[PDB]
DNA sequence: CGGGCATGCCC
DNA sequence: CGGGCATGCCC
């Protein structure tokens, strides 16, 4: 078992928050976000855009880290890993990592030598002029249902904004359900919330 | 892809056939056999008794081999293997083999150097006096549904009676569905046969 | 594309 | 134990 990183929202002195794109209505849309549930529903190994918004400009050398943790108390201490099947199936990501970043030449994949937890880090880049946010494309390389991996257990993705010195500048999180039919599953979960939540 | 061993029934000069035990009615009975479907429904890593019946006594040194093949034409050439998850989960069986034999001190596990197919072999032993058959206890170490293994594809188990020289004395086969609820699944499949087969 | 099934497992 | 759900995928 491994010590558990904080998932406590900390928007901090830079006013850090996440944003997500609206999606179509398809049963099998590739990625769709539920504001009511703060939960992303997406397909495995498909683009998941996450926007970074800040009110104040982070210092040069700021980094953006993503890490998965199991949401439920009883699974929090277990490291989130790729299942053995998909592990055995891009040149930089270790096969065991669940979360990848696409289209970034400065991506780093880390394995914590104490907690054994995986994370993926890219440099923070400010928005282009006239733009309000910066977008990172994440991929999740297993379904939430994968036998021997997540095994139908919900996870959070924790996004931390960190300075080059390691100071925590901001932290936000969202739940993720990686699945074959993100539209179906989002709509059922939202209905279940309203009907019996 | 690998060449495909025969599944053609050959009861042969010794009158070789298989027998199976009757089971209870439970939804999750450990092992149950459908004569109408020539199909065993069983749970993973649980005892599956198979009886060997002969009309004439096989010669000394006769062996009994079990091997799995995919039943459907489109999958026949693929070697049946343990899924990566269960492979990574008795002292003699290689982790990759689907079929094991329990309670036999002369069991051999083989990996064919040409076809790459797995088989498990035990000596043939004649029934005790007053007994009509000899029983072997097999185990299947994945569910039929296992991602990265059988993946919901049906298999046959082929049992061959072979002399010590390698001559084929007899061959029989039965379909297998390894699953959580053998009673449920047998009853549904038998109903489907009657209703729309 | 959206309807619908099989199947491990609910806690 | 038997009812029933979530979820990958039907070919
Ligand atoms: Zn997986
Ligand atoms: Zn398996």
């Amino acid at each position: 078992s491994s010590s558990v990183p904080s998932q406590k929202t900390y928007q901090g002195s830079y006013g850090f928050r996440l944003g997500f794109l609206h999606s179509g209505t398809a049963k099998s849309v590739t990625c769709t976000y539920s504001p009511a549930l703060n939960k992303m529903f997406c397909q495995l190994a498909k683009t998941c855009p996450v926007q970074l918004w800040v009110d104040s400009t982070p210092p040069p050398g700021t980094r953006v880290r993503a890490m998965a943790i199991y949401k439920q108390s009883q699974h929090m201490t277990e490291v989130v890993r790729r299942c053995p099947h998909h592990e055995r199936c891009d040149g930089l990501a270790p096969p065991q990592h669940l979360i990848r970043v696409e289209g970034n030449l400065r991506v780093e994949y880390l394995d914590d030598r104490n907690t054994f937890r995986h994370s993926v880090v890219v440099p923070y880049e400010p928005p282009e002029v006239g733009s309000d946010c910066t977008t990172i494309h994440y991929n999740y390389m297993c379904n939430s249902s994968c036998m021997g991996g997540m095994n139908r257990r919900p996870i959070l993705t924790i996004i931390t904004l960190e300075d080059s010195s390691g100071n925590l500048l901001g932290r936000n999180s969202f739940e993720v359900h990686v699945c074959a039919c993100p539209g179906r599953d989002r709509r059922r979960e939202e209905e279940n919330l309203r009907k019996k939540g």
